[PDB]
């Protein structure tokens, strides 16, 4: 509402200027996610995301004006980074970046390229913090999972990322308008993760990629896509932005890239990368 | 005699011409059917690993039904356990591909054709000393199909095609059946890590060229690697053998067979494997 994709009076140029804690801080998000420049660390694990089964609570999704953002009942999905199903890590929400076209969208790129759409699964670190509202504003509290996604002309519907979303109970249309939201089937997102590898990622510690930008967040993006559709890609593209934007539909909602180590750092991050116990 | 193209010697006529075994009701392709499959979670991830001190080559053939890599022995192994023991030892990988962009898998999953099937070939060194032992005795063998699928947007460096280091050159018109030529390894690990290798159907078949012998444990992973249509192009431009009626290599992918043949005496199940959680 202070902030945009596209209004130049309020757009990412501006963001360290608007909310300097902390958007103009040295351990921002995204970043370009460079393999030759990365630490492999083998004792990275694979990914894990599981379901509390005796979870009965509905799942929305809104408008919020900026994203389509999918919000999770609480107490239901979780990760796991290190095997034990025990609830460390509690998804809150899962939102979406895409281009006005098919070379451009996500907020990470991966050797300079742009996939056309990427998500974020956005957890807590409830191993320590009890709410989302606590966590969001504290120090470490926060986990992110980036999921790519790239387009093909030939595949099933049940084998795309759709599938996982169940096609968001059909609700992306031009009238699904900011701020409203809608009930909607549930997110199998244990199916989304058996789409891509789970064990082969980038990992550092960086933000949110919307203001205040707070530098809390464990990043994970895996390094291959899930595969969506052309028609797919386009369900998003209907949806308005909201009324703070320049551009009437929404796209291009996504940070432009920021430095791993700008020159005005006090101790440099390190890119990190995993891969499957194997090779 | 065999090939694809070719009515009189064509898939159609392998069960008559080697009826040991392409006439037996456990033959391979199969349609792999999500829904009635058995989900198995004792499963296990499947692991591919090098030998890091071999360091003899590998070669590249236009056979002239496929292009098949040998690798060297003992140098890349296969682990369904989780253990790297040497209990699988990988032999060779080939391709079956379509003249076509929307054919050319041998399996198909709920009845969709991929562009590209790569079958990276092992056998059960745990029990056999040779592949030439292996290759022609029960459970000899397992074989792993790797789906691929072409997509517009990507850049080379995630495609298989940096797994296969392209293959040096080889796939183009002037690589004429049967040369060989030397090329840079395959990293069958990179290439694995290109898709869920927890994510697979598996089930007992068989070879899916003459003797279409049934002694392969399947393991067929669902997510496809990615490729572009150049990269398709490139197997396209290979001729067929002498005894096919097609010039350029294309469609050679045998027919889909049935998991259990009316006639057949002890019925068999497709599995299903995923990650440990849910
Ligand atoms: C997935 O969701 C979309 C809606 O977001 C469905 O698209 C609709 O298709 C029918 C016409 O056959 C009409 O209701 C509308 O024209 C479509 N909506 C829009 C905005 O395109 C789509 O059918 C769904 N797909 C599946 C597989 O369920
Ligand atoms: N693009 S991103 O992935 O880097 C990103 C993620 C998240 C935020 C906003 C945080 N707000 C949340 S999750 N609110 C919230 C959480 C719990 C409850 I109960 C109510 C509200 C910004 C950016
Ligand atoms: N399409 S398929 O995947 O079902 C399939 C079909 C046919 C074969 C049999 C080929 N025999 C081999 S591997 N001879 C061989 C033995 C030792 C050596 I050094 C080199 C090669 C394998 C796989
Ligand atoms: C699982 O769901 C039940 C009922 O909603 C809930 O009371 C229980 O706390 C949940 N378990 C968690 C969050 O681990
Ligand atoms: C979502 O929509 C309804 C109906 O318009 C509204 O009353 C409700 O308070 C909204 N809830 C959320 C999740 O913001
Ligand atoms: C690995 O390769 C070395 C040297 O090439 C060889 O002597 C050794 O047997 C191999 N290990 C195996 C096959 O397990
Ligand atoms: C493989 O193919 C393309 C050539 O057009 C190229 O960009 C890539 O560098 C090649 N790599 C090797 C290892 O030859
Ligand atoms: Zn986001
Ligand atoms: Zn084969």
């Amino acid at each position: 509402s202070e902030w945009s994709y596209t209004n130049i009076l309020t757009g990412p140029e501006t963001w360290h200027e608007h909310y300097k804690n902390m958007c103009s801080g040295y351990y921002q998000s995204p970043i370009d996610l460079k393999t030759d420049i990365s630490t492999l660390d083998l004792k990275l694990k694979t990914v894990i995301i599981y379901r509390n089964t005796s979870s009965t609570e509905t799942t929305t999704i809104q408008n919020n004006g900026h994203s389509a953002e999918v919000k999770f009942p609480r107490n239901t999905w979780f990760i796991s980074f290190d095997g034990i199903l025990d609830y460390k890590y509690e998804i809150i929400q899962m939102h979406f970046h895409w281009g006005n076209t098919d070379d451009r969208g996500s907020e990470h790129t991966i050797d300079g390229f742009r996939f056309p759409l990427e998500g974020h699964i956005v957890s807590f670190r409830r191993q320590m913090y009890s709410s989302p509202s606590e966590a969001i504003g504290r120090p470490g509290g926060l986990a992110v999972l980036g999921i790519m996604h790239q387009i093909v002309e030939s595949i099933k519907y049940e084998q795309t990322a759709f599938k996982a979303y169940n096609n968001f109970s059909g609700v992306l249309n031009s009238q699904f308008v900011p701020p409203n939201n809608s009930t909607i089937d549930d997110i199998n997102l244990a199916l989304l993760l058996s789409l891509l590898n789970p064990s082969r990622y980038f990992r550092y510690l960086g933000s949110l990629t919307t203001p205040p930008c707070t530098e809390n967040v464990l990043w994970t993006v895996f390094i291959d896509p899930v595969l969506i559709t052309r028609e797919q890609i386009n369900l998003f593209r209907n949806l308005p932005y909201g009324s703070n934007e320049k551009q009437t539909r929404m796209g291009d909602n996504f940070r432009p890239i920021q430095l791993l180590n700008p020159i005005d750092t006090l101790a440099s991050r390190t890119l990190y990368r995993a891969t499957a116990r194997g090779g």
